[PDB]
């Protein structure tokens, strides 16, 4: 069978201990969830599973993918799981979903990814009991998110490998950081993310309403040329020209092709492939380049047949690496600005930048698109999809 | 197509704090992954994706999974990632795998689950700050573990309301808890552990231990069962001797289509012909079993007297008692080998533990037809068939 | 023999997480001590001992009170040691360095107490190792400062009782905050609190920072006191208003003999003439300092009509009204510059901190006969007498 | 002014983690208090304060010594309060009670100390918030026990200076140790602790058990000593044998003028005739006893050929080496029941119980003049002279 997307839905990116600070990443999960059944015309009561990549659910309680179901409206009949691939948590899910109705063990799936890094506690094993010294609190975001297990330093240093392998230069990651904020303040001035946005209401001495990316800010290239390196001490890598902390969730509805037909539902487009690959460790940001190819090859596109790219930018040197390898226009990638300048919530990017993809597909009538990210521990995962 | 199971394994199930008590989790999903790879004459370069489902991986780093596959020697070429349904984790990811194999998108699968409860955390959200007066460092093996998040209160809670909906009383469910100890400690004396049982080396400091058996199987009497206080509610049914433990272990197994494993030379331990999961209400979360494994059996087209062999994980001897009692199958063919009462419940492995008993004994007396079910937290049920080859 | 106060110093009182936010006591500590040798021409290598009261001196290291002598200058050779009296730690320090040099053991002392509240850390007992289940991370400030050990309540629950047993009213507490808010807020624009305070440069990363004035004192309103929440019994009478507040400071005296301050041409600010310390009920803590204030008085050969100056400390409006009512003493000749309610609270080094208001607002005025006193958490009260010369 | 000491008391000396792992500090006291009120015939009502040395009191609640004068059955009239002088805390004490009695300000005080270096929590400052990033949880014992704040490294690694300057081998600190050991294993089986020790009736849940021996006595080998690597330096000589270990326990003295125990017809154990305590380099802390015991034997009036029997804390082999060889005293009449090595080394009592071994060893053998000294951290010492009735 096909496999369409019939809608899509998303939060606004929140900042490190900002909008979101204490907003539970299941609380966040509900609200996409109730959104894309609004917008597609499908009631709660027909989601057979709900499929949510989250990556740091310390603290959260029993299985945070059911408790946003529930808190969505779904039925108790339906069941619920999330999974982790880190980064691509969010857009993996999706193809797991996919695959539910291409077996035929499910009909409407709600996939997508969660993520609250600020309510992600620290811990520490006191079973044993410590006798004597002191011990170390272990911050779950930076231990279970941020740190590569085999080599031990942060996921910067890997773009940092990655910049000195393709000889990317600090002023060239600091224009591609400029030219990121100022995509996404375009985008965002002209009201292109408007539509993928749903507002959520914070609830406090009185509700907020979260509406825009409080992330998108204007950069200028002689602020940014100022900051020093955030990882290594003479190293490339600064926090400018790097994707931040964030909070939100992003989600889609899939059905069959055929159903949605049933139904009378516009789908925004159909997954044609996927793939998943694994590279080094030490350079993962270069796991797009092997997992787009092998999409496109799956699916029976040319580089050049693709209208439009989402690459997510974890980093400048990771995101000008996957560029220069596979070669594609410039000008069709990440239209609206990247991760660098809207943010990096972990297990809901892979959903994030899935939703950019197909709403600006839609907006500009491109007919074939592809979305990819790279994942921590040497992995790469990417998806084309073609409109109706 | 047609997915098969060339081979399985599982590790001992160890006490909590006891023999894993400070072996991560990951190391001992690297076992088993190397184990199912041995069993089956495939080399790891083979694998194409690794699939572990574990509940508790705070504090264990990046993608766990990814780190049992390369500890295990999977090329870095290949994929790993984890998933979380709870108790039906290590289930669900084999049927995870099986679609894999089924959409065309691999070859080689290795599907399983692994849990260190003893390496569970306490934590604390500290980046506000905590001006003055004291807070709770959270035990997360409780929290995100054994608590229902909708109602509050402890998985042996959710029992209590099973055991009161189908009147099942304290010595019911003491008799079905000694009939586990029993089952389990005779498969154990008679051998009936060692095909599936892996070995596990626990590296210390003054010399190194292997752990080769079931850390929970023990002798139960009657007199001692009847004996215990109730843990949960003050005036209630369950205790620690008629519910399942916390407990340490990994289990795994390697998928294929029949085909290939035909083009192999392998002999698959089985055939999944379908599988099944269904939510139910959270209060009565035990019952999952009941609408999963009549989904399952009617998806394979089998009817519940045909099949020969049950494994259903028994998460509470009340649990347990409600869910044959509406199947209505052969209680004989159920757990023969004991359950979970007796042997443990790692809770992100124990969905493929059951699996592996399942299989191994399904050989050894040559059932046709087997059928794995499992009830989930939070109101949800899992169930596999299988078929004989 | 006949002691003498050569000289004295105090710190800005800081306001809880506020300019002292991550001062250490210590180094509050050196700034006063190397300050009353200065003020009094001693060189630091005449100190025989430093004797600095402390109450929360968890994670501050090896005994704080030689960390704030060797840092102030003085020399090894002489010795240093806290102790811990609550409240009236730091009045008692003074006492017990005016014992040193009347029995021989010592020449000249320098005495006083020492506070960080802000620093203090939150704690919790994990050697034994907790197997299962949650625990609390304890506040050291509320435990070991602020929590009576009998009864577990606050220190405020205590003054609670005191307003029952001597039907106090909100309205009485307010119109003592209030008056003591007012008069503290116009002795520091008159320029009174400026001969006491030595300034303290807080060293920071962008700039360092000089504090000068107690940050705590504010203009206060009978209106907003009246509109503010109870902070301890659902109906009860103490405010956050009329209650003092959690502070950081320290503050110290130097001691000698008459003929040792005549030798070397100091003009001592006062003598010694006697102290006292009783305990009371730990319910009433809050009436501690009358009988302590009897006994130092009658140890003097006082009556309460000869004095003419008198520092009692508010640690709570309801504690001061009954202290007032029960001696009888001029309201008009007590606190005269304010009190804890507005200038702050610093546990361990409030003894010293109004001993040092006390003795320059003596010579300020020409006052003879001046008193000190405290109330003391567990049901205790300490004062002091002193004479002017 | 002439002080004796009426009577005396300690608990039984537990290991870290021990008996005493869940006992806190002021149930031991309490314990050591109400002893030396009936071995003396004192009511309680009678005591005017209690001084009591803590070193690590964080977590204990509002002031650990009136909790334990109030748990003895003190009354609430009476006074009590801590002192922090490190490992000198529990013998100053007695020197302060003395100077309470000898300035007239009291008459009958209960000195000592109480430790439970087991029930020291690990704390760490949150109030500021830990926005990203990890951070220590700081061990209350090693940081405000058993850590040189001026220079960082453990009081071990000033043994180890102590050794150099001195030149003490390896083999030198071992014989003495073991020296130790067999002086201790001989006094416990001999039964020359019984009179000191009061025993303590730890209450558990599952039993009550009474703990009135000291369990760190053991009885040491030579061949055993000279295979243990050293504990902390990588190429030092201070190992976990020759060194003082950690303890729990409390101990304390009755102190009354000379005159009130003859019109009581109470015989007391001693008279306090002198005391001292002087600082010294913190890089060589444990040259503390030298001009500490030269200072007090100076005062008392005393050569150092007088003392009949003599007390010196063996805090590390190599520090008790150097004291023995400076004042060449006796080595026969040093510690003659063996010292901390051997005993063990709870902080704040320490000083304390070596002056009640001191006190019951004189009466044992009829000796008629003693000395007890002890080093102290951060560069300190303190020493007191005892002369017999
Ligand atoms: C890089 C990182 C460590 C930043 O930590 P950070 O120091 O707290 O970043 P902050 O923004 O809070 O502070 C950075 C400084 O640079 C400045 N700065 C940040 N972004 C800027 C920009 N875009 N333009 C100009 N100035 C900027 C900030 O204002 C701040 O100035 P300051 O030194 O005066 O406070 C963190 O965002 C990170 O780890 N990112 C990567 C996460 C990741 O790996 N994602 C992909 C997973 S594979
Ligand atoms: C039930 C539970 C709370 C037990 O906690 P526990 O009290 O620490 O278990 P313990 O064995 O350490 O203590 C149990 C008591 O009963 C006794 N006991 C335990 N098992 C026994 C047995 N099988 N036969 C006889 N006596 C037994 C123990 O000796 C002990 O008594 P004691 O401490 O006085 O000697 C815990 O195993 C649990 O939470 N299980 C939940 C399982 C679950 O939720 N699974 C997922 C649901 S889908
Ligand atoms: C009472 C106490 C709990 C208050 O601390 P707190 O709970 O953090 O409350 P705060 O001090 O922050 O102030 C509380 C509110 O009252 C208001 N307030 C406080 N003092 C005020 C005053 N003097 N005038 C007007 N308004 C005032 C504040 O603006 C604040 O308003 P908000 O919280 O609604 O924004 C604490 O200071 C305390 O325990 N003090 C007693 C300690 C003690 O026992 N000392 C003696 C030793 S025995
Ligand atoms: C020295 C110190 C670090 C020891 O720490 P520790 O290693 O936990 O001590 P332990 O006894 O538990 O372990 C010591 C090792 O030496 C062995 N050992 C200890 N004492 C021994 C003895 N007397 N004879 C033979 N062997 C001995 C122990 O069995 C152990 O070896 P093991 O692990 O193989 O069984 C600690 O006691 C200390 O720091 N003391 C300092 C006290 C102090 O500073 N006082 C201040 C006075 S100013
Ligand atoms: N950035
Ligand atoms: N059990
Ligand atoms: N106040």
């Amino acid at each position: 069978p096909s496999i369409v997307i019939a809608s899509a839905a998303r939060t606004a990116v929140g900042s490190f201990n900002g909008a979101f600070a204490n907003t539970p990443a299941h609380e966040l999960g509900a609200t996409v969830i109730s959104a894309v059944l609004e917008r597609a015309g499908v009631a709660a009561g027909e989601v057979n599973e709900v499929i949510l990549g989250q990556v740091l659910p310390a603290g959260e309680g029993q299985n945070p993918a059911r408790q946003a179901a529930m808190k969505a409206g779904v039925p108790q009949e339906a069941t619920a799981w999330g999974m982790n691939q880190l980064c691509g948590s969010g857009l993996r899910a999706v193809a797991l979903g996919m695959q539910q109705i291409a077996t035929g063990d499910a009909s409407i799936i709600v996939a997508g990814g969660m993520e609250s890094m600020s309510m992600a506690p620290h811990c520490a094993h006191l079973r044993g009991g410590v006798k004597m010294g002191d011990f170390k609190m272990i911050d779950t975001m930076i231990k279970d998110g941020l740190t590569d297990a085999f080599y031990g330093y942060h996921m910067g240093t890997t773009a940092e490998n990655v910049a000195k392998q393709w000889q990317l230069s600090r002023d060239e990651q600091d224009a591609f950081a400029v030219a990121s904020y100022n995509k996404a303040e375009a985008a965002q001035k002209d009201g292109r993310f408007k539509d993928e946005i749903v507002p959520f209401i914070v609830k406090g001495k009185g509700d907020i309403t979260v509406d825009a990316d409080e992330e998108i800010r204007g950069a200028t290239l002689d602020k940014m040329a100022k900051l020093r390196p955030a990882f290594d001490k003479e190293g490339t890598v600064t926090a400018g020209n790097a994707s931040t902390l964030n909070d939100g969730a992003a989600a889609a509805l899939l059905m069959s092709e055929a159903e949605a037909s049933r139904r009378g539902i516009q789908p925004l487009g159909r997954i044609v492939s996927w793939a998943t690959v694994g590279v080094d460790p030490k350079v993962m940001g270069t796991g797009p380049i092997p997992a787009s190819r092998k999409a496109l090859e799956r699916a029976g596109w040319k580089i050049g047949d693709l209208d439009l790219v989402e690459a997510n930018e974890a980093f400048a040197a990771q995101a000008c690496a996957v560029n220069k390898d596979l070669g594609w226009d410039p000008s069709i990638v990440n239209v609206n600005g990247g991760a660098i300048a809207i943010g990096h919530p972990i297990g809901a990017s892979g959903a994030r930048i899935l939703n950019t993809l197909l709403f600006e597909m839609k907006r500009r009538g491109a007919r074939k698109g592809l979305a990819t990210l790279c994942i921590g521990g040497g992995m790469g995962v990417a998806m084309c999809i073609e409109s109706l």
